[PDB]
This record gives C-alpha cells, structure tokens and sequence, in this order.
C-alpha cells in the first residue's frame, strides 16, 4: 500500500536503492530505427531513444522516424504519447504526429532555455499575427490565444493540414518552474496544473493520445505520466490500495526507456498520487485548495 511504503522508505532514508532497483528491472529492448545514421539529426540525445516496437511511425514514404513512443496503458484504458522536445529540423514532423496521430492536447513541462542550453526548439507561435507554416510536412499553425498564470500557460492554437484545408482546436499546456532533473514546487502545483489538462477533455478516449515532452521526454514526462495513469487506475476502481506504484512504472517502461530520472521524482510521484488519492476518493474541497496553494494568481 503507497501510503505505508512511502513512510518505510522515508523512515530507511532509501529512495536511492528502490529507484536503482527500478533501473535494474526495466525493460531493454532494440532501438534501431533511431540508431540508423540517416536519423542521427532527428535525435536531440544520442543516449534517449524510442523502441522500435513502441515508436510512432510519422505517414511518410520518405524517413517515418520521429523519436516519440506510444505509451499505451492497457489496465488504464489511456495511452500518452511521449517525445523529446522537437529539434529545428523537427518541428514540422512534430506537428505531423500531433496530427495524424489525431491528439487535442499537448504537454510541455520545460522552459525552451534551460541553465545556459536550448533544451527545445521554437516550435509553436508566440504571436498571434505571426503563424507558422511547416513546408516539409504542410501544416499550418497559429496562436488562437493563452492564458498566463504564475507557473504554467495554456494556449489554444489552431493546426491547419494545408493539404486538406481541415483545422483543428490544439490545447498547449506549458508546465514553466519544473526544474530540468527536479520536481514540481508541491504536490498541489503539480495537481492543479494535471487536472488543468484532465479538465480540458484532453486525456479523453475520444480523442488521440495527449502528446507529453520535456527536453528528453522521459524524466518531467515520465514524472507527469506515472501520477495520472495511477490516479486514473485508483478511479477505475475506487481503491487507492490496489494501486502498485513501482509495478506502474515498469509496465510504462516496456514502452519508453528511463521514464523517471531521479530518485526524487520517483518519491515526488508518491506525493502526488497519495495527495490527489484525496479528491478520486471524494473530496471535492481539495481541489480548491491545490489551486490556493499553487499561487496560479
Ligand atoms: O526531464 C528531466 O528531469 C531531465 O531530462 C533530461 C535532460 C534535460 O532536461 O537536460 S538531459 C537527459 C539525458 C540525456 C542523455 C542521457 C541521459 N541519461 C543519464 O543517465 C544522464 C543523466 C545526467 C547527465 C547525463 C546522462 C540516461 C541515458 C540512458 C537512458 C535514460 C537516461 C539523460 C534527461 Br533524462
């Protein structure tokens, strides 16, 4: 049970060996597709790859690699799409996925500059009247408008397939004080901003799985990932107990290397899913007060 393993670890001050143990047990599996040389540049890190099995294939002819997994959730019934932050010369494959890949939503839990490096291309507009055009996949994107709170912005963005003159309603949620290799300022900023995208119908199963990336996609993504799907399994069934946090994050580990960076993230995800266990199992005022805590204003 999360709650009295979380104080076991704490009290034994071991967070370090169960994270390692995590590393120890996860998933390998090949990554040759991202390997090949004519992909190098499609690669913001040579060490964080997609597994062949579980890569989004982009609908070309041409070059279909994008470095972005499907994690697909199958006890959980949600599936999150996983990515880097997109290089320059990948934007437009980017949007691409976004759009066959029939998304509402999109996750962004780092700043463009992070400690002196660009950890994230430009890759959506800051301004209305200047929209972008991506030539290479032909779509067509513009800021609708945003909403620009303390911590986090959520924009709306219009993505147009030039092709087809069909347009879509985009929501960006931009996560901007989640240090890089850090957590979240509280369990409350982090839980007012997930249920800001749980809110927007964005994780809905009518729509395409919500795309997730920090600069690699996998620790501040992971991070986000493992507390929703466990608040979601803990809805599912109304039991919080059933829920195995660390069984959680190896079966998302057989879809995308390295999900959860740190041993903090790992305990911060206990913290979360504990806290928002409050408002699945109903209490509603909690909410509220993620939102006063989190100093949205
Ligand atoms: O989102 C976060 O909290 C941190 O995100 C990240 C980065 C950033 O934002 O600058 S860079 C990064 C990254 C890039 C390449 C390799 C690795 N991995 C490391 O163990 C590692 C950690 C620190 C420094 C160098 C390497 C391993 C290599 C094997 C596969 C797993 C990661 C990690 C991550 Br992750």
């Amino acid at each position: 049970e999360m709650e009295k393993e979380f104080e076991q670890i704490d009290k034994s001050g071991s967070w370090a060996a169960i994270y390692q143990d995590i590393r120890h047990e996860a998933s390998d599996f090949p990554c040759r597709v991202a390997k090949l040389p004519k992909n190098k540049n499609r690669n913001r890190y040579r060490d964080v790859s997609p597994f062949d099995h579980s890569r989004i294939k982009l609908h070309q002819e041409d070059n279909d690699y994008i470095n972005a997994s499907l994690i697909k959730m199958e006890e959980a019934q949600r599936s999150y799409i996983l990515t880097q932050g997109p290089l320059p010369n990948t934007c437009g494959h980017f949007w691409e996925m976004v759009w066959e890949q029939k998304s509402r939503g999109v996750v962004m839990l780092n700043r463009v500059m992070e400690k002196g490096s660009l950890k994230c291309a430009q890759y959506w507009p800051q301004k209305e009247e200047k929209e972008m055009i991506f030539e290479d996949t032909n779509l067509k994107l513009t800021l609708i408008s945003e909403d620009i709170k303390s911590y986090y912005t959520v924009r709306q963005l219009e993505l147009e397939n030039l092709t087809t003159q069909e347009t879509r309603e985009i929501l960006h949620f931009h996560y901007t004080t989640w240090p890089d290799f850090g957590v979240p300022e509280s369990p409350a900023s982090f839980l007012n901003f997930l249920f800001k995208v749980r809110e927007s119908g964005s994780l809905s199963p009518e729509h395409g799985p919500v795309v997730v990336h920090c600069s690699a996609g996998i620790g501040r993504s992971g991070t986000f990932c493992l507390a929703d799907t466990c608040l979601l399994l803990m809805d599912k069934r109304k039991d919080p107990s059933s829920v195995d946090i660390k069984k959680v994050l190896l079966e998302m580990r057989k879809f995308r290397m390295g999900l959860i960076q740190t041993a903090d993230q790992l305990r911060f995800s206990y913290l979360a899913v504990i806290e928002g266990a409050k408002f699945i199992m109903g209490d509603s005022s909690v909410q509220d007060q993620w939102k006063e805590l989190s100093h949205e204003d």
